[PDB]
């Protein structure tokens, strides 16, 4: 099994379809990671995860590295066999739940519930990490000290983690590029990261409120500016209609809270949008969450039920939205692979559109 | 398939095990009913309840009146369907949670969130219910005059039934025995309830904070007082040990919250009886939950994951606690079953007991 490679089978436009091959598994693109914030994907056993068709999750480096702590975990035998999830998975630096969830430094970051490049690395070190992120952070002179600090904490990630031989040898690294909406700051930072080389790229700092008008123009000139040969992560995306309009401008990979948070809230994905599934008009509702989904829950349970569930605030509800969200999302993409790889994404992206917002 | 048949098919001093064969299954006896109040085993998929060994859960019928309603249930296909359970269900019939959980007189109960025997019998006949329980209610003196009504409410229970041929043809009616601690009225509930005749007989008034000590005393005179020629349901227990005691005195079925409620506040039952999983002893423990239990928990999870799990307030923590506490409740009334029809029910005991207290 290979350590990291990425192998486009087909193109549209922009848009890639292919495969990462890993030793734990391989990773069909455009991906769909299920976000396992305290080393559990809410709600949902790991062979869950796995039925909904997800190749891969994302483990949080600030949660974890507070509770139950990396070296704890590392104890125990490393996050894959803690949690029970025997596939990749992809650590997020800690970087954004640094600043948004609690003494800045070039050193560093100092934080109240010391990470640094180095610490963040090691931690992912610790929990067996499959992908590790590099350490980064969050106006035009202010984005570009952001971003420039970030590319050196990048070049720091890269070296601490070719330091750790049992690193290199069975995992890998992506770079972080920031800069804000500005084009020449993005393009400084790809720059920047190209030359010091990552096994991916993310593009990070546009999970941030600016909407998806802004978020796709800065997209289209910013993926361009990765390497092609390399797989480009958003980070923290999204809707559906995000992820769609995100593949057509180059993005490879996604992951998103969406599907399990809003799941836990009542809110299911369907292929004619999004629905509240507490709203009293589906009390009598004896029709799946979606009509066309092929997951278990859709084959089982109806609105009416889950409606009950929610309502009452069993757990059981939570189980059920959560699962058939996460199945919605992948089928989502299996949608977007097939129709890459047969040339019809671009009339798979308008009819899904025309649907979805109807 | 039989609508209601009940065979013994081997003793040891009052123990029984045996088989009630319904038009949805079969129930093996001595049994154990998971608690299932509205309309879902708490945090477990039916499939799961079932995997567990379970043969027939308990729904409870004062809370599935107000949420969803009955004839809501009905108009969806009926509680079976409604929730995805195809197997035998018995529903209390919502006298006990009217009283604890919220005007009286002999035409019933009128109450704050106009029930009586007849409403009772036409909700479980709305909701589909395998077996119903009659309709029944909570100082010497006194004892008599509740344990007096309920035997007037479960000759209105039997009629209210008999009157519903499709009622009548396809589920099993059950008669609820009340008299307090006083082995007088005990007798009279006995006797007035034989002359009704029903097709299983279920003890009341013991689920009360009597303590063990008092509950198998009057267990002791009470049981030989029903016909032994049907089953015999203790309502509301209990412990494992709580169960071992009655099933020596002669109970065949139990239904209690304690392995689910329990399990989502951090008990786990084990062998070497119960731990609370979030003790700070568990954080690095790799064993599982119970080093003899077959449940899917305890071949995949350790007791430190979980620990995490449940201190985090993670949702996967109540669902592995409570799939283990469920599957040991079943293993325990697997283990009876077999040493009773082997003829070494009485060494069983014994030998839980030590290993359970010490
Ligand atoms: N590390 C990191 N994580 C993110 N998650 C969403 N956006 C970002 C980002 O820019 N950096
Ligand atoms: N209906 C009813 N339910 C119970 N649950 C526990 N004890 C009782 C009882 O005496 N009657
Ligand atoms: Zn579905
Ligand atoms: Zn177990």
């Amino acid at each position: 099994r290979p350590r990291f490679s990425f192998s486009i089978a087909a193109r549209e436009g922009k848009a890639r379809t292919g495969t990462i091959e890993m030793k734990r598994g391989v990773i069909r693109t455009p991906a769909f990671m299920p976000v396992g914030t305290a080393a559990t994907v809410k709600a949902l056993k790991p062979e869950t995860v796995r039925a909904t068709g997800a190749d891969i999750i994302l483990g949080n480096t600030y949660h974890l590295m507070l509770r139950p702590g990396a070296e704890r975990i590392a104890k125990l035998g490393g996050l894959h066999s803690f949690m029970g999830w025997d596939r990749p998975i992809l650590t997020d630096s800690g970087g954004y739940q640094v600043m948004s969830l609690s003494k800045q430094s070039e050193e560093g970051v100092t934080f109240k519930s010391m990470l640094s490049p180095e610490r963040s690395i090691e931690i992912q070190h610790l929990l067996g990490s499959d992908i590790v992120m590099a350490f980064d952070e969050c106006t035009p002179s202010r984005a570009a000290s952001s971003m420039e600090r970030s590319m050196r904490w990048a070049k720091r990630s890269r070296d601490a983690f070719d330091s750790r031989k049992e690193q290199a040898e069975n995992a890998a690294l992506f770079g972080i590029q920031q800069g804000s909406v500005f084009e020449n700051l993005r393009q400084q930072s790809a720059d920047a990261l190209a030359e010091i080389g990552f096994d991916g790229y993310a593009v990070g700092g546009l999970a941030v409120g600016e909407g998806q008008d802004e978020m796709f123009r800065v997209l289209d000139f910013s993926v361009p500016m990765l390497p092609d040969d390399k797989p480009h992560y958003l980070m923290g995306v999204g809707k559906p209609d995000d992820i769609v309009g995100a593949v057509e401008r180059g993005i490879d990979m996604f992951d998103c809270v969406l599907p399990t948070r809003s799941g836990r809230n009542g809110q299911a994905f369907t292929w004619d949008g999004p629905i509240n599934i507490r709203n009293a008009r589906f009390s009598e509702d004896l029709k799946p969450l979606d009509s066309e989904c092929h997951c278990a829950v859709c084959q089982k349970w109806s609105r009416a039920y889950i409606h009950h569930l929610i309502r009452a605030g069993e757990i059981l509800g939570a189980m059920l939205m959560t699962e058939h969200n996460i199945a919605f999302y992948q089928q989502l993409m299996q949608k977007i692979r097939d129709s890459i790889s047969e040339g019809r994404f671009s009339q798979f992206a308008q009819d899904f559109r025309a649907r979805y917002f109807a």
